[PDB]
């Protein structure tokens, strides 16, 4: 099945055609006038030549404008003394926004299999505005299959040819689509064509219509997750930091740049429902493999996994970028590289923000190891502290690791305390456990290839710098953070607990915070809608300025 | 050989310190007042902490007003009313400016061989205006071997250890170093442990000192060319517009998005010169290899090559990064694709600007083949149409190729006219050609090894679409490109003469213009600087607003 989706009066709303009226009468003008201009002349006037694509929309405001003096004449009226088409269509443009629920209608019928498509009479835009549209095009037409332009295609609604422009491009029969549209002069071709048609007034009666058709709910459903990114689309960077390390990122979106950190044993992909809200919010976010990761390079040497190091390649990643700044957002070991990163290169830091780790300062009267054993939660860490030991139980069945770790509060285990004397992390964990409801299956294996290339080593060597990290640590022990920074705390978190940032405000003093309850380890993908609406605004008020 | 500069007062003037001086004298405060607070307390005091790397710079401003109130009470005098160290630093830090000319002699001296770095007394910054130190750091430091701060290895100039470190790093002996440093007290160890030493007080004084030491002239040189891109230093992105076709691009800098196309038969690797300059400059450049070309996809269709769908997969492209618009720039064939661009993607094109490349609309009355055979100069690219012919001269002797066409206008041939008479390119060509002034050996094998991959057939195949291009540049015969346009000319191509553009402004009202005497087709490398100077000005005009 299919389904096409106009976009003025359905996907995006107000109809920027309802400016015309509502222009009327603000100026107190004769009712459809303007309407009137703006389609004088038909098959063969200024407007379909816009929207055929003949001329752009610059060129046509004139041409607008000499019908509207016509239109005025004709009505023995006067338009006003600064009477302005460029001005009117300008604000009409601006004020359109999508139609969210409309759009979440077309996003469910594509998810059960549906093929969707906008099909569009627009024009080619040359005003100094013009990126405004550019902006809502791009955020709705990637949730398609298809988009047909009118200016593109040299045809318009509602000539018989661009229907069976559209069927083709679907590849579809007409009584197996869906066509919604706003204008009844624009169906009727559809209609005759035998597909079914919805003529879209208001958006609820719209999509009880839709709904019945289809035999798919889409009315009053659930909140969806956020978009999430599918490898194979995104832009994908290798930077060279030495010469035997690269790394690894995705990249999507424009404005201040954010580098994303993700934890142990995850990837770039772990940010995938914030990737798309961060740039559609208006930041060029950068998602790292970190060292030891998918497809950054992972050296076998443990010294290579220190703080230190991690932080100094991290910078010159940077630097051969061209960056001389980003905001750092890290989650587990990622969000302990970030606290570093503030504390030893804050001129290079716009701003900084960790999930779930806190920032907890070297104490120079302990040793690190002396630290974990103080507290049961952390056992399994003893259990990493051998080269091979814990390799070979995660390498040992890929899928198997994903699928235990991976599990929200209520799933668990595992059970990370008493790793060491049971004599393994899955030692009491099912062959095959079930699929927890945070990922799919193919999330799962996605997982699974990327940890195919290195394995474990890498990730584990994370683990390995206790004394080496808190030296350096050390050195930091009389400065504080005072750049702009965010410590979300998860409620569910049973290794991470919020507890454990309860004295932060002593080394960061203007400190900002976020909580999110019922949600476990896996912030990101346990809780992403409010992962991100916790960030956005932090971005907006701390780092975009 | 070695070569060691301080930054304050060295790299980068007015020296900070130098503020002090000016403040006092401007408060009307006792000589030295501000300078001695600053140093109070020697080895111990809060100015060396700093500089150590134990607390940060916004620790260290309340440390510094007690230390000047301390000073003016035994002083006798009173600080003015609003009298405050962190407008006082801002403004200094802010004031500071690369010194261009002694940069431009580190740069000579790494050139011919020295290893060269910066040892610099300096401080974590966390100021709100971190970022403009951050820029400037960035800047000096891509030209340098090492970067040596204090606050980063816990040590300050003038600390014998210090300077065993420097020496360690550079692996050299002290014999084998040059040192340069504004702070005479900062020299001593430096001189004692036997290196060379020079006292910059006035740029010009220490340069002489400088040449007279190395042997190597340094003042008064000739015009350097802008910074190049080492490929390897690079990032490099990769971005998949359709199931067999990836476009690879190199990324450098932030700001408005800027892509660059080049032409036949080149690469991302032709923008060498513009790359760097344009990041520096505050844009986010991404360097294209057009397809067919490099680490872009080569599929074999010539009609994968037309206008149409190169155009389409640009779009995709930008679409994929999240971008909704970005400037084009393009170089010969590039340069008619960026015109077609902003001719039929006017909202997702910032700018636009070409090299070389007129813009010049399809005759609706002549074939472009008929066109073609109008123009003896063009008669090469009749040669290039039938598949196969063209390949094989071309592929033969890959060095050969490039060292023959990569040639400014003085160091000719090729003679494009009467090719295929003369049955090929190189028929009257030499089979080891000497290098181009503009290309070093290296870098041509650069070229080489990239086409090594998919050979002359892609890039040939921009040339066999003339009849579909044709065909779909007429559909654009309506309209007028009304986006901020550059059209640069080059006195000296001759084949896109200069003259072939006299009528753009009819299509393009608001046209702007550079044009560049002496400059043959290979603009970006033949005149590398002055193509820098007219695209930096046209976009912080007509792009960056
Ligand atoms: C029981 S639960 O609440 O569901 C839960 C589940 C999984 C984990 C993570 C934790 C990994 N992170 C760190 O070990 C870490 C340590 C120090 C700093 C610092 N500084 C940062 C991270 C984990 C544990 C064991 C594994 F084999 C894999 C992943 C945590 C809680
Ligand atoms: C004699 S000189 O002045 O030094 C000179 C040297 C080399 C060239 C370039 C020209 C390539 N470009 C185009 O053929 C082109 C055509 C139409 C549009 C359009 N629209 C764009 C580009 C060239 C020519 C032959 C080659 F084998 C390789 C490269 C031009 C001038």
């Amino acid at each position: 099945r299919a389904a096409v989706f106009d976009l003025d009066g359905v996907l995006a709303l107000p109809a920027v055609f309802g400016v015309l009226g509502r222009t009327e009468e603000a100026l107190a003008l004769p009712r459809g006038l303007l309407n009137d201009a703006f389609q004088k002349g038909g098959p063969e006037g200024a407007t379909t030549r816009l929207m055929k694509g003949e001329i752009t929309l610059s060129q046509w405001i004139p041409l607008m404008e000499e019908n509207c003096r016509k239109c005025s004449e004709t009505a023995k009226v006067c338009l006003p003394k600064n009477f302005s088409i460029k001005e009117i269509f300008d604000k009409a443009i601006s004020a359109r926004k999508i139609n969210r629920p409309m759009l979440q209608a077309a996003l469910m019928l594509r998810k059960k299999g549906f093929t969707t498509a906008i099909l569009t009479n627009t024009w080619l835009d040359d005003r100094a505005e013009r990126d405004g549209l550019a902006q809502l095009m791009c955020e709705l037409k990637m949730h398609f299959d298809f988009l047909i332009e009118s200016c593109q295609v040299g045809m318009v609604k509602p000539e018989p040819q661009i229907y069976k422009f559209l069927l083709d491009t679907l590849k579809a029969s007409p009584s197996e689509v869906v066509f919604l549209d706003d204008i009844g002069a624009n169906l009727k071709p559809a209609r005759d064509l035998g597909m079914v048609t919805i003529l879209v007034q208001d958006t609820d009666t719209a999509l009880k219509e839709l709904e019945k058709v289809t035999g798919i709910q889409l009315l009053n459903t659930p909140a969806p997750l956020p978009t999430s990114c599918n490898p194979s689309d995104m832009s994908h960077g290798y930077v060279t930091v030495k010469p035997r390390v690269r790394l690894h990122f995705v990249e999507l979106g424009s404005g201040p740049a954010v580098c994303l950190c993700h934890g142990f044993p995850e990837s770039w992909y772990s940010w995938r429902y914030q990737i798309p809200a961060l740039a559609q919010a208006g930041y060029r976010v950068l998602a790292m493999d970190m060292k030891g990761y998918g497809e950054s390079s992972a050296p076998p040497e443990i010294e290579e996994y220190c703080m230190e190091v991690l932080c100094k390649e991290m910078v010159t990643f940077l630097d051969k970028l061209g960056l001389s700044q980003a905001v750092f957002i890290g989650h587990d070991w990622g969000g302990m590289l970030v606290w570093y990163m503030a504390l030893f290169y804050p001129e290079r830091v716009r701003a900084v923000a960790s999930l779930n780790t806190p920032f907890i300062p070297a104490n120079p009267n302990m040793s690190p190891l002396e630290s974990i054993k103080a507290n049961p939660v952390f056992d399994y860490q003893l259990y990493f502290q051998e080269p091979g030991v814990a390799e070979a139980e995660l390498e040992q069945n890929l899928s198997r690791t994903f699928k235990s770790l991976f599990r929200a509060s209520d799933e668990s285990v595992l059970s990370m305390h008493k790793v060491c004397e049971a004599g393994g992390l899955f030692v009491n964990s099912p062959e095959e456990p079930s699929l927890s409801r945070m990922v799919t299956e193919e999330e799962i294996q996605f997982y699974v290839q990327q940890f195919k290339k290195s394995g474990f080593r890498g990730p584990l060597n994370w683990y390995r710098n206790m004394e080496r990290n808190w030296k350096w640590a050390c050195k930091s022990l009389g400065r504080k953070i005072l750049i702009p920074a965010l410590m979300v705390t998860a409620e569910k978190d049973f290794v991470l607990v919020p507890q454990m940032s309860q004295h932060m405000e002593d080394w960061i003093p203007h400190l900002k915070r976020g909580h999110i309850e019922d949600c476990g380890h896996w912030t990101q993908m346990d809780k992403p809608t409010e992962v991100n609406q916790i960030l956005i605004k932090w971005l907006d008020s701390d780092a975009r300025n």
